[PDB]
């Protein structure tokens, strides 16, 4: 009828998501108790789920297009393919947000010789998917006990030999007697589409809705960069710079829009490559 | 090795099941990243775990005591009998906290003759089991629609034709076109204990901590009475008032200590019944 | 059709009344944008309204019950009166809470020969009526400048001789160069009934609420008190302590229910009257 | 005596006003609870007083200068030219914030056709004044029903036919079985002289003052804009982009300052004009 | 010229010495930048100061009065004693709260063998006297590294080989790679007085206000206990129940002020000694 | 061994330190009750100290790297020679945050005429040697109070004749009866290196997180500055604006980068020179 897009209600990525559609221009209120918000301006819904059910909301066809991270609906994925089911969507694009890493963490005070010393052993996660995928692939087995959330307490509770859990600031393991060791798994939010033949009115707003992410995204990643034209070694310059769109050089000097960041790595081998007046200015909305 | 506990880490119970344990003197600190905390004076260790994780850890003697709520144990339980399992556990009693009601809510704008009309309909709920039991008793089928979160979407976004969900306040089911219609079931935290033998000295403590229980929620639910002996009409009182440890009558007067509360509508016929002067005064503490 | 009553959706008497009529046993949810609510068992409904519109909302039948503080209420009241009206309710009970004062206030390092010395000065207030109110009686006048808020501002910007304005803590005042100086009127929230023919069932209603009512506020002043009975000496105690229940004489002692508290200058008294060891306890609800 | 700049203490406003003065040099504290500010440099006082005061403290000469919302300054012009006064100010300029819309909002469950409509129902607001404006002109009578806030309780109150109210969300109008139906007024902050002769000295400062803000408000609208000279089509590029400053023409381009946003229709359209690379950039300060 | 009383401005201690005075009926405003508050009614000034200069301020003459902790009091006593001074003051009293412990800590992976196992080691403090003292008068000597906060570093940064230090939950000590092994200090806030002949007129007060103190903290430690005269074992009872006021035994009993807490054991021991229904009501003044 | 940095664990001056050197490519987790923390790339260690300690630490040579503001540095300097050591360190740079100032304020009812005026004079402050500096380079001698918190009650408590103490909004000054009156000492936080033969490796990363820092302060004061080459006046233009990069100078234009930001009196200067379409952007990295 009009465009349903499902997102994640309240938590680590909801904020980022009326972000993205809120730069793209989409006019909704999320304030409110209510979980199905109709667009002031164009054709859309937005459904405010959990982020749990947002993988089958789309595998089943229920909604239209899903803002989830990688990891809850790749897992997804792998359990339904489990219980012998197809579920089918496609992935439209990798967003620039919710970034979060599954790795292997096992007691402080054990020596770490890889993946292959886990075999046999038992691992204590909330991803029992993802975690099988990984050691699968690698060849080790292991036993596997599930837990839905505060998984750091398996090791000094007897309950398993290592865990398998998200990180980021690494608190957690610390404060319980565990040591990140290997990630097994990267994710990031990310834009799914739905399965089966999707009308030529809502596809050309998919289609639209999509441009306007690539733009928003390109803007917050990329950058405006002026430096000064060391004129004999100016091919060595473009190359650190991935620069896509083309330098432009001028008599008095450089222009041109970066993709990546200015990490201070480049920018100490322009450096001591021999340029100069180095400048980096953000660039809030663009189109290319 | 020494008691095992498993409590709500964080969220509805938690508060309550830290206040409990200090009630029943329990010196152990939980404001710490760690999730399993040794006491202090008692041979205890409480594991602060996700609710949904505390009936299995109790199922499966991974822990030997668990505060979790009646609704989440119980539809753990009848999800393993339903894999074919017969997880068994103890319960040692019911809490004084943690309340709470799943209930059938359906679309505003329709009227509501009974169960029986949802035969055949889509129930979107995050407690299929509850529901299933509850339907299943009552002859009435259904077709399940499960969301882990913001249930009360299912019928306005054609998801379901009612939904069945955990309710207090009654706010988001109005913010979202429902309205509560039967109530399936209440619950409240419960104190659970693993099957199989439980050795001598830490079943004495399991013991002592229990009557520690029953002392904190009778003094927080019993009262203490004072009244004025209208010395004709005098067994007409104690009747309103379940005494259980028997009134004290005095020349000058009543007192004695009353488990339930003294609701409005009981005062007030014991007014119009010829009592004056009713006082009711807390109970800090109390052992009886 | 049922009871309306009206109280402040949010400010310094909404929490006051929302607790009034909770420890009077109504079920009702606030914690809603609805602004009016259903009661869940009594037949009555709580219009969330601004403490501005209550005086006329009862003033013209609109609803049936107010809670509402003296000031406001008196306020609008004289307002009506001097644009000729006769707006006229009845007060059933002056309430235990919203307890303020209005004061007048005038330069700190001006001397202060009361309120005669402001005859022909101007006077800023947000009450002009309760201030003209005021200094008519006392045959004073002055000029007007009214403002509705930021009341202090007025003198050291050269907008006023002196301010007239709610006063607690007494820390504006200081901040902005002024003193009290005179304390022209003392409110208190109260309960206030519509007026013209009540029917008898919600007059009823009104009665049974009323009673709760009193009972809530009697046991939240009243206290149960225990002393030594010094034989000889025994009169001079029971003046102290306005009683209205009656002591109890006991052989080993004293017991009595309190209205008013016990000020350390009461006990103090007491005891180079020669009783000992005087307690007080709480009393949590009481009908009497 | 020195300039007198009446703001809002505490509100939607006095943020962005502490903002506007900042951003043009104006270094006052105001976290205070003084109420009448002096400034550092610059020979100025802020009063910060009620947004409902500042209009007439602007009329009345009593400042000299006022930030307040254009419908609490327009509600009270109207107010007392009803009152037969004939206040008088000068509009220095409409501000880049506060903005809001009055609405007439009706019950969710009647259909609307016009204004019209209304004609003989009884409507509540808190602007009488602007409503009757707006209905006056529009040739519809109506019976005004007056509240100072909870305006939306009205109708389901059975107070009126229907509100008008200040609306953004839309969130309360909807908890409230309300639907916006007709904006009839859009305010944002404004700046306003005090009528008569104003010495040339702190009128140079008002002067002063006033270009700072222009440059302010300019340089967070203004934007600076970076395309690809598709040399042929060129003019219908200049077109949707209103310059004002003009383009600038490059070999290797566009390079110009841009008052208004690059809304993305707008950006959508050079896309298949044929333009590459667009870029914005942000404007932290500019002259002109 | 009026009573001045020194209190901690901000902190640990500020709140309960507010609540004290409160408690003690003296109606001063706190909530004020204002760092000398004047008392309403009694002729009393709070100087709103840093802990750490109380008990200078006192030792000095400069305040009559402060609510100090032990060890930061101690501290500075042993501290000038050490410039060689003799500085003077009179313990009041010992207040009820502000509680704390001073402990030795020792990295986790190093098993404990008493303090003498210092001898000649580094320890970093914040309380170097009463450090100093404590392995004075135990024979130990020791190298002292100083630090005024977050002494926790000094081990795992190579700076001593234990610290000294606060502690109450344990929490930053094992965070830090260490634990508590020895408490050598334990404080409380406490009354004190300053040195010299205090005139008349306000020792008075100090006199009237110190049994106030004596009553607020009795009530609240004190409790209300009514029990069942198991009439044969009866001397067996009032041993674990220091009573100091007297039972009062009564045919139908047992009524009695208790000083300390009936702690679990000591509700226990009556238990199996044959006491039934056991009550324990709380005190909210009392004089005694 | 590493690198060690000493910063504030908590206060006015961690956030800022967190910052910058998350600024110069420094991943670590602050967020952690440990207080020497570990550099996941780069071999350094940041300990999480008092601000305090932080002169100390570096002087003592316990830590390499220090950033501290120059008044708590300072102070600690003068005290140690004071107690006649000779304490060093080498100053890297002053940093771009942390300002405040030490200002002699007195009481606001008495006129000021110099500090010569506070010959013999008591002053409180806890800054005492700072304070001592000033005033024996002014040749006036005064006599010391010194307290470490509420230095603004001593005044008004009869304390001392003046304080001296940190300020910036004036807030508490005005709230105790004093105005500032000399500012005696502007600090900045500064980043400090131990004294001692530094070695290669470590000496390197010194070196290379300075040039950082000089990039991360640098871009975020100066800025990138467009105008309109009023051909003639032209020279007049570069001086107002410190360059030290060299304008660019474009037909069609000036566009530099500018250390120094551009104060409305500086622009107002180009102005009514003759400047026109003036910018200012932000650059958010810069080299050079
Ligand atoms: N560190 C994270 C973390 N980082 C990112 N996220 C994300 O949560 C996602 C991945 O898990 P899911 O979305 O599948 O979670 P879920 O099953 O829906 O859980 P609910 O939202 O339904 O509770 C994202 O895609 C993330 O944004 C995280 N979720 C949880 N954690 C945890 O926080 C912990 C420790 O953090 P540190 O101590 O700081 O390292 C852990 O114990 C964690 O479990
Ligand atoms: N109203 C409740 C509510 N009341 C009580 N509780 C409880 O949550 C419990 C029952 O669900 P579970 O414990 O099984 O929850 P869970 O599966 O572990 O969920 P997580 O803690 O793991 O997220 C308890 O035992 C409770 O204390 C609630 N949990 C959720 N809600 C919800 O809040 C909603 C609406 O509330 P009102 O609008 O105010 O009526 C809903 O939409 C709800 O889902
Ligand atoms: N001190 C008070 C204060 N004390 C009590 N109340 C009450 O506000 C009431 C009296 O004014 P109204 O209810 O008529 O107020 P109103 O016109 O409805 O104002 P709105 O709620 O509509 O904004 C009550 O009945 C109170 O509970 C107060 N309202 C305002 N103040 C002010 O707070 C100030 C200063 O307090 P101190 O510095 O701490 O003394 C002032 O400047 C005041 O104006
Ligand atoms: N939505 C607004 C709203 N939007 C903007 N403002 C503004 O308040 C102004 C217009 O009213 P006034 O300034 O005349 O208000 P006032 O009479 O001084 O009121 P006080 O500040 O004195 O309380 C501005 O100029 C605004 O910035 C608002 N003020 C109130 N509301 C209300 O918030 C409601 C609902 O919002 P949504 O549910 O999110 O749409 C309402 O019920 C409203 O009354
Ligand atoms: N645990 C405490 C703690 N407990 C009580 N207090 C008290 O602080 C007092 C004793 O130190 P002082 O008063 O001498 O402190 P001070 O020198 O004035 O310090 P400032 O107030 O001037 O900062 C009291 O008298 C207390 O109330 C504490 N002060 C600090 N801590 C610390 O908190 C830490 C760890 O706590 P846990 O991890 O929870 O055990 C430590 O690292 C501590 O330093
Ligand atoms: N105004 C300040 C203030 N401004 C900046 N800072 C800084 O605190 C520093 C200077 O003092 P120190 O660092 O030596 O402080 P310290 O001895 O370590 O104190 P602790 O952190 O150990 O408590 C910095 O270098 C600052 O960032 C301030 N520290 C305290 N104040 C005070 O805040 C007051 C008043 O502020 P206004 O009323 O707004 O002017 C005072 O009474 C002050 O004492």
């Amino acid at each position: 009828t009009r465009l349903r897009i499902a997102m994640q209600k309240s938590g680590r990525l909801s904020d980022d998501s009326r972000e993205l559609l809120a730069r793209c221009g989409i006019k909704i209120n999320l304030h409110t108790q209510r979980l199905i918000a109709m667009a002031e301006n164009m054709p859309i819904d937005i459904l405010r789920v959990r982020d749990d059910d947002i993988p089958g909301l789309v595998m089943d066809g229920v909604v239209d297009l899903g803002i989830i991270g990688e990891n809850v609906l790749e897992e997804e994925l792998l359990n339904r393919r489990a219980q012998g089911e197809d579920p089918r969507y496609f992935t439209l694009r990798r967003l620039d947000f919710g970034g979060c890493r599954l790795s292997l963490a096992t007691p402080v005070d054990e020596a770490w010789d890889g993946p292959l010393s886990l075999n046999g052993k038992r691992i204590a996660t909330s991803y029992p998917h993802l975690l099988k995928r990984y050691l699968d692939q690698k060849g080790i087995s292991f036993k596997s006990c599930l837990l839905n959330g505060s998984v750091e307490v398996a090791p000094r509770a007897g309950l398993a030999d290592a865990i398998c859990d998200l990180v980021s600031t690494g608190a957690t393991l610390e404060a319980n007697g565990l040591r990140e060791v290997e990630v097994i798994y990267r994710s990031k939010a990310c834009l799914i589409q739905r399965d089966g033949e999707m009308e030529e009115s809502k596809q050309q707003l998919i289609d639209k809705l999509l441009t306007r992410i690539q733009g928003v995204i390109q803007a917050r990643e990329s950058k405006y960069i002026m430096m000064h034209a060391p004129t004999e070694r100016l091919d060595e310059v473009i190359a650190l710079l991935p620069g896509a769109e083309r330098p432009t050089i001028l008599p008095l000097a450089m222009h041109m829009v970066s993709s990546e960041t200015l990490f201070w790595e480049t920018m100490e081998k322009l450096k001591a490559l021999g340029a100069s007046s180095i400048l980096v200015l953000p660039i809030e909305k663009m189109m290319e």
